[PDB]
């Protein structure tokens, strides 16, 4: 099975709309209330350190509140060093979107040398038919109005765009290592009350939609069973 | 008087650590740290306000760091607007209190989408006249291109301040963060010296306080 | 006098609207033709390097075309090595605002020393009202809608706002020093042909406004004469 | 084949000098190097897509510099998607070409408001098992954390490439820029060595073609 660490945002009723840290399992190690708002812009923050072992992730709209969830989880034992990092959604029978307006993330690697630090940052603000750099799996898709839509714009359908480098995300040589990740999401349904994922994971570098990851296991986990 | 929030390494008997200070000299936390003489050590201090908690890391080359961390709101502690610096002091001793490289960065991050004011600088090597760095003290520039804290030829306090006011938090923001590094070089002839190097943020109007010698770093004056 | 070195974008029928490259004098070194589009959000980004010593600014607008201005001096010879770095306006008399949305800059200084980089960068999004890390010259605001409002929102309104921190433009060691700047603004009028003036300027650390420096002299330069 | 823009430095016999190569080994701009054996050098090269010029500065500690630029339209010459990456070859002689640092950044600002699409990395430290490098030929990585192009002990030519495609031109962006910094060694016990490094970027599935020895840097498959 791959390794998976998320952070999930779902309205799946399996149990109200939350966010979600989840570590290897579908079974959130900690969850917070979230007020999902169709058709706005959501904002996710996510940050990690490697001196705090605290993952945490904020998400806000504007003029909204902010739903917060931190969980302390050292990645070093959780993750393999080498990792992708991506985006991940799956909608249940409803009519409803994912669109992904903007992902950036940045990891850094810091030794305990003098200025030996290690950094890698992306920004994608506009996303072409022909995004090379990102793998993009299941019914993912990028250039819809320079966007990346991640589900079918099909109910159950899932997808997934990875972005192409191999990350670092660990050493057991740095003093600190650390990642931040941010990307505006709009979740669109005509439906009263859709049912819906999106995530950030973080993964090993060969990870896979599993078969049938379908609903709340969000293109992550092939069970919850 | 000042607001001073400092991550500290001292050597001062009174009775080497790392602390963390709010406002007061008596740190509220510390760790034991093991003083490397004449070898360059790097300090990496960490804080943002969804964890609100600052942390701190010193190693130096060849593996000895030494962490500690305090949850605290800073926006209940510090103004809105504030200075952030190093500053320095040396008991009777001839020892040096070099910095070869600082930089900072502070982000605030609005709930309006695309949010971000940011202010970042990096200092890898120091002019005679810096004049983005407001000198307090005994500190210099230039001096090798680094920056001396107390005076290279017994007691000497010494502070460097970033010339503009940083926003460090608005009310406002869903994450205000801010992150800084600097390498430093205690270099004494003596075997055990009393020292102690802290990089603070401050009021943007500190000057030393009389009295801040020794323990009190140039930041406190008084041992309350 | 001021050393004033600017790229600054007018209408004044001193001569279409244009973008011109200032060294030292309102008679513009370089201009290009530009197309003031009124109530549109407009960009300039300006750059230079020392390896190549061209400055150059490019102006477009979302959906329109470019105009872009290049100029060769050597700032070395031109600029004391500390100078602070602004924005400037001036209205003519006709009813219009200037207002800048966001400005962010960089300045970088390389040594002939390996990993030896001084840098400077701010990052304005949102100005608020007690914006302590700007200086404010003339009729300049800040906190209305988040924005900064450098003429007065009066014809014959000039205003300015200044970075805080000197920022070390040259240094006789630096084998490469360069920086580039962006901002976003918004000239609306009510008017069919305003005349109006915005800039970017460089200068000694201790400008200000000269007497007498409205229209076209953009709050920058004494006289013409 | 594959399309190639280089910034090379290199010693080959074949009639020191830093040069600009579109397409061919035929350098379209030429300046004389001083190559300093046994001294850490630093290339740093810059474009933008609003002045059109490529241009580099290596620099030794002590002062000499050498700089060369061509005014050339990278969209004219590159495929919108290239790899960027490393190159070295050694003529039969004892000598490193040692990466101690690498780094790249590039932008594509657009028309719409709130522009930028950015890539950057930063290698200060390489691992020995870099899986985000694509190592050709005699290149390895994580000798002392160094990237070694060509092998360490008469003849060898290797190629170090980063992983990801990078954009570096679209059609509607209003200025495209890209910038790399590298410090390298090149350390022969031999007064005089054939030798060459460069900076490359190519079609994102670039390889080493047969016969691209000595002067031909690992990126030419011949001297036309």
């Amino acid at each position: 099975a791959d390794t998976i660490v998320a952070v999930e945002l779902d309205t799946y009723p399996n149990s109200y709309p939350h966010i979600g840290i989840d570590i290897k399992s579908v079974r959130s190690k900690k969850t917070a209330k979230w007020n999902m708002q169709n058709g706005k812009v959501g904002t996710a923050h996510i940050i990690y350190n490697s001196v705090d072992k605290r993952l945490s992730a904020v998400v806000s709209y504007p003029n909204a509140d902010s739903a917060t969830v931190s969980y302390d989880v050292d990645l070093d034992n959780v993750l393999p060093e080498w990792v992708r990092v991506g985006l991940s959604a799956s909608t249940g029978l409803y009519k409803e979107t994912n669109t992904i307006l903007s992902w950036s993330f940045t990891s850094k690697l810091k030794s305990n040398s003098t200025h030996e630090t290690n950094a890698l940052h992306f920004m994608f603000n506009q996303f072409s038919k022909d995004q090379k750099d990102l793998i993009l799996q299941g019914d993912a898709t990028t250039g819809t109005d320079g966007n990346l839509e991640l589900t079918r714009v099909q109910g159950s359908s899932v997808g997934r765009a990875l972005f192409y480098a191999p990350v670092h995300i660990w050493e057991s040589s740095a003093v600190v290592a650390s990642f931040e990740a941010t990307f505006t999401f709009l979740i669109k349904s005509p439906d009263s009350h859709p049912a819906d994922g999106i995530a950030f994971f973080i993964s090993n570098i060969d990870s896979s939609i599993p078969s049938g990851s379908t609903g709340r296991l969000l293109g992550l986990f092939p069970d919850a069973n």
